[PDB]
Parts: C-alpha cells; structure tokens; sequence
C-alpha cells in the first residue's frame, strides 16, 4: 500500500537535501508529488523576522489537517501518489492522523524534521512519528566544537548557552545555532526527574 | 564516549536476539555487559542473563551497589516498553556518564499505538534499528503487532499489557493491522476515508 | 582516525547530490575537504588515481584538509583501491561516489574491490522507469532497442541514453551464462 | 526476488544475523531452505541459535538440489552462510535465484586474513540489493572492528600465508583498520611508499 518515510537528525545535518534528493528521483519516473509546510503562528514567535528565501516549494498549512482538506479540493492533482512534509516537527500532534491514513490509503509520505527542540528534548509530534514511520532515517550532522558525530542542536544567544526555560520556537540559522555531540549539548538549569540521578551523577564524579 | 542504540519493531521482529548478538560481540574483546529487564509475569538459544527490576530508577540503584561490577561500562535493556517515562532520563544518563546503553523493545502496542515510554527514546537514541517482522497474511515487511482472542480482533478498549506469545499475537504490515472501534481524533478524517474509498 | 565511505546505486539514485550533502555537512563545521574525479559539483580532474597522491603532495593541496572527496569512481581503474586505503591509514576521510554496475549489470570497473574496503556502504535506490518500485540498475536503450551485451562500457550521457530500472525491468540481449546448469534451470522455471 | 548480503569480519554475529532473518518467516509459516559449503547439518551462531541446511561443493549444485525431488515447492527464501568459501559461479546462481521469485539471504566475510577481498564476495555487493556491512569490537582497542586478524604463536599471519584455514579464537582476532598489520604487504602503486614516507615527515 502506502508508508511513511520520516528524514531526521538535528540542524545542518542536511535533512532539507535528503528530502529533496528523494523527491527528484521521482521525477525521472514522473512520478508526482506534493510537498507541504506548516506555518507557523507568528503571534507566538517572540521576534519576528521577515525572510522568504526557500530551497523546496510547498504548500503552507495552518494545521496538519488541512493537509487532507487540500488532497479533497480542485487544487490537488488526482495522480499525485507522494505527500512530502517538511520542517514537520512544527505541527502538533494532529500530523500523526494525517500521515497515518495517508499512508492506509496508498499514499507514500516522505517527511522531513528536527528530533530534538534546542533542549535536547523531542520536537514537537515527532516522537510519535518515530513510531508511525515505516523507515527512520536519522542524519547526523559534525560537531562544531570537536567533529564527532553531531546528534543535538544547540541554541547560544550572545555566546551564552541558551537556558532551559527559554522558548522553543526560535526562527534562525547560524546566528543562533550550532550542531553538537551529546558531550557538548549543555542546557543550563535541566531538572531531574527522577529521585536518585543527582545521587548518580555525584557517585560516578566521586 | 557514551550513546544509546534502540533496537525496535513488533514481535517476531527478532529484538531480543539483535540484543544478544549486539552485546555477544563484546565477550570477544573482554568488555563486560550486563543486562536489565523490566518484571515481568523456544528454539535453541541462550538466554541473556539479567536483573529484573521493578523501576527504572532502580537500575541506577544497581550500579551504585556492591552488587555492580566497576568496570561493566555497556549496559542492556529488554522489553523496555513495560518502563514508565523515567527510563529516558536513566538511559540519558548512563550515556552521558561514559556507559553504552543498548536498548530493544516494541514501538507499538496492541492498538498500533507508542507502547509506554517508547517514542521518546527513538528522539534520544543515536542510533535506531526499526526491524520488521513477516506479516502473517501477506508475507511483506510486518511492522505491527495484532492481538485476537479466540479469532476475533481485540477491541481498541481492551487492557494494553497482556502477557503471551502467539496464542493472543501475530506480526502484521499496516493493511493487516486492523483495530475494531479505533476512534479518529481530527474532525475531518472520516470524511477523509470515504472521499477517497469513492473511485 | 580515517576511514572510507561509500556512496552507491545506479543512474538517477541521486548519489552526487548525497555526496555534496555530506560534505556541505563539514563546512558548517570549517572542516576543510578536496574532492577529485576522473578526467571525464567542482573537483580536481586528474588523469589517474595516483594523481590524486601527487596533488596532496603538492604544495597546491591546502595542509588543512582532512577529507577527500571522489565523484563518478567507476571510471578509474583498480590503482584506486590502494589511493583510498592509504589516505583512510593516514588520517583521511575517504567519501566516494560511484556506479555499482555498467549498462550489462556488471560490477563498473574497480567498484566491486572498493565496496570490501569501504568501511560504510550506502546502497542508493532510484524509481524504475517502467513500474515505480526500487530501481537497483541502469538501462542502455539507442533507439528504443536495448543495448547489447558486447556493446562499448563507456557512453557518456543522460535520459538520451540511460534509465533506472528494478531487477525484473532490466534486459541484457546475449548475456552469456557460464556456469553449466543455469540454462537449464531457467527452462525448468 | 531479490539478494540481501550480510558482511563483515568474524565475530561480528553474521550467522546469528542470517538466522534471525529467516526465524521471522516461521511464525507467518514461510518456508526457507539454507545451504552451506563444504557441525554439517547446520549453521549454528555462537550463543547456540541454528538451523537446519543443506551443504554443497559448489554453487551450481544449489540450483541442481532446487531442481529435485527433494526441495519443497513452498519455499520462497534461499539462505546461503559461510558465502566466501564458494567461487564466481556463486554470483550467476545468485542472480537466477532472485530473477526467478527467490528472496536470496547471503552470509559471509568480505576480507581475508590479508585484508583483501574473500574469493568471489566483491561482485556480491554489486549484485545485492541489500548490504549489511555488521561490525566485530576491536580485541585491541574496543572500537568498531572492520578486519580478521590472524595470530601464528601470537605474531601476525604473513601476507604470502594461505588464505583458507578453519578455526575460531585459536587464530582469529577482530580489529579495527589501524590494528589489522601485515607483515611483508605489498605496495602496487609505484608512488604511495614515497606517500606515506612524505606524510610521515609532514608531520615535523
Ligand atoms: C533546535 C531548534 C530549531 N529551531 C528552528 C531553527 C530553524 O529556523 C528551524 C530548523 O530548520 O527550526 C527552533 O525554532 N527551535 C529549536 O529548538
Ligand atoms: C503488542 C503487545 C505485546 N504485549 C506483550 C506480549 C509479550 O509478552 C511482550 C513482548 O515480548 O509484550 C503486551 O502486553 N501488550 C501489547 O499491546
Ligand atoms: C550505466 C553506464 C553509465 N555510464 C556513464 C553515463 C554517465 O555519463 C555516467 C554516470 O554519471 O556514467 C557509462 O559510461 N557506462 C555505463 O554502462
Ligand atoms: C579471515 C579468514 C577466516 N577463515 C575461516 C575461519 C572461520 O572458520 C571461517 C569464518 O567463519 O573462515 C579463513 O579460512 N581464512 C581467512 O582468511
Ligand atoms: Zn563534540
Ligand atoms: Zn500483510
Ligand atoms: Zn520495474
Ligand atoms: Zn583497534
């Protein structure tokens, strides 16, 4: 039938490429696709900035929903079998739905995002993409501080790591941004949860 | 130095023995491994030997016990969906204190759900192994797990945690998934599924 | 330490643009690279693979770089294997990019011994031409009609020549059997 | 059909990785059948899982046992194990399997004990649609390990040694690339001593 194909890992990892990559070799078959985008509620971006430029068309939605709206309007093309969906992980949970009876109904769903908020914690709906996905593609990008394996994003606001509480929709690119390893991914102020991890972590120090 | 590998997919999937082959690799080199599973209520084989454990939290108790060996620096986790939500933090942890953590367990429940804690551990784990069973109708790549009593479907509304092989179970694609009074959360998925049934 | 990666598949798999993706990965890291290919996106042409010893060695090869690129291998001969290997013991990071396989299905030129050196492998898939599934081969045709198996390995060009085909869609007329009882096995089936 | 190559050094589990495979296909009741050169009535992995197999001499001989009486018409999936112990002819019987509905599951090392390809397995990467290149830990140094080391009375196995020996620990280390030395390993290009020679005092 269908499935979903979801391209991952933290920022510079290249996950926009991948997800282009994949959608050009559809287009020596010509094979049709659709890509689409979530817009992001500017009343909830503490600082806006106006920029446009974009590497892959496609078409912003308000909700993950709208998605399926678009697919049952005039606008949409009737042979397309691929949805594409980039920058996922700022839709809420609603996505899940949508990917899932797209898939249920013959559709291949190539779905591109950030595992990780600046945290470290999961994105947004993405944790349970990871688990509707038939195939994961996690990417790694190369840590800027020793050039191992980058698995985490890191948010610096004037040099200074970014504080735990700090909002998680940042819109930007180097300027606020780095890719790290986990040794090197350091979020002031994380609280534990559990009872006896502190206790750990002074036990293993000494 | 540090990480976490996930091992996932439905049952009959082969989880515990890409575990064991993963962590038999290590005795040829001398590094100790020891494995933990949750409690719990064959072809041939062994078995890994392991502590049970009746929280998450309590495998860090472990470790800081006269009970732990000082220079086992990998450690194993099986059935890890039977863990609540403290199990991320334990694994992140352990990783981010030199350890090699190296966990399996099934991504989906009965209803073709996350089971428990799962989906935050695939955000992070560096690396992720999704395996895939063979689907008992079809024979194409099985990526969830379908639970019958007495041949008919268990109903969405049925208790998560029901231990038992394939006398309650059986590894299906998505096709063959099928969950009776599964509810549709957004507003417009059924319109969706009949607008599209019409060809 | 260095180690060798692999990028592989056939025609329209998208391998150049994995390529460029993993290295475009290192210059958000100012990790400096040097991509080089063979002589018929930017890179050092050289006309053989020890060339690319002789340019490192060379007072124009930047001290800094610590990763080598090498795009459309297929095309050197097996003095490519022992390049690679050498640069992976000497603290390089070797990223290729090549053809699995010729119009014929066959292993293109050097690829098959550089795939057993290559510490990571990446298998791309293209769309075939004729059904959609996973294409793992390239197709000749020249005028509609297929390429024949003694045909030329070398015929530079695009879709004017070339498409990606699945296993089942890939048709080589004259392909030859050696082992006794194939043939035979195939009658019987 | 298709081909899936499991690979790498020795004790990286590639028999245990082949056994998994075909496990799966019993509780969707899919019948395999494995086949291995040359215990004789199985492939085993090294924590005791195995299963049952036939062995051949020869590749042409897998297809000969498929043509017989005694092959069940049922089966879908060909398992072969130890892959490197057969000749070219395993590439043709390969190919014809998977052109002809076979799903074909191939387990075998890549490299010798010299580091060089294993007899026939490089153009089985070509033809697989499939690789899995599996990692062993480093008996030196605990990193991935890549290569089979062979020890002669704790010293490291000469180039010019034969290639086929059967044994396990006795011999045969896994290791990474750093760690995989061989005495007397030639150069074949004319230019890469005076490479390394260069290399080495670039360093200064
Ligand atoms: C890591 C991270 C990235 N981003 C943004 C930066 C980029 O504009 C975009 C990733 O392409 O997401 C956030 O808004 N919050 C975060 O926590
Ligand atoms: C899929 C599923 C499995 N299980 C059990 C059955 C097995 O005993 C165990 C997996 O080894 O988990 C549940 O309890 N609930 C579920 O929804
Ligand atoms: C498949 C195939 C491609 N090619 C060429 C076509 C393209 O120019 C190039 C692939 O980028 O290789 C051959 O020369 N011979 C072949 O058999
Ligand atoms: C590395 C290597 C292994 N072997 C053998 C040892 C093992 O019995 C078998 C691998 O399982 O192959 C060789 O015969 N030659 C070699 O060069
Ligand atoms: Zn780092
Ligand atoms: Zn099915
Ligand atoms: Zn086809
Ligand atoms: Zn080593």
């Amino acid at each position: 039938i269908g499935w979903i194909e979801f391209i991952t890992g933290p920022m510079f990892a290249g996950k926009t490429a991948e997800l282009i990559r994949r959608l050009h070799r559809l287009e020596y078959a010509d094979v049709k696709y659709l890509v689409f985008k979530p817009k992001i509620d500017t009343r909830s971006i503490r600082n806006i900035q106006s920029r446009t430029g974009t590497s892959l068309p496609s078409v912003e939605v308000e909700s993950a929903p709208e998605i399926l709206n678009y697919i049952m309007s005039n606008s949409f093309n009737d042979e397309t079998k691929v949805i594409g969906i980039d920058e996922v992980q700022f839709f809420d949970d609603r996505i899940c739905e949508v990917a899932n009876i797209l898939a249920e109904n013959g559709f291949v769903v190539i779905i591109s995002g950030l595992d990780k908020n600046f945290k470290g914690e999961p994105f947004g709906p993405i944790a349970k993409l990871f688990t509707y996905a038939d195939k994961i593609t996690k990417l790694t990008a190369i840590c800027n501080e020793c050039g191992a394996e980058a698995t985490h994003s890191l948010r610096k606001i004037d040099g200074k790591h970014a504080d735990y509480n700090d909002d998680i929709v940042k819109i930007g690119c180097q300027e606020f941004y780095s890719a790290v390893c986990r040794h090197h991914h350091k979020v002031p102020n994380r609280p534990y949860l559990n009872s006896n991890s502190e206790e750990f972590i002074k036990f293993f120090k000494n």
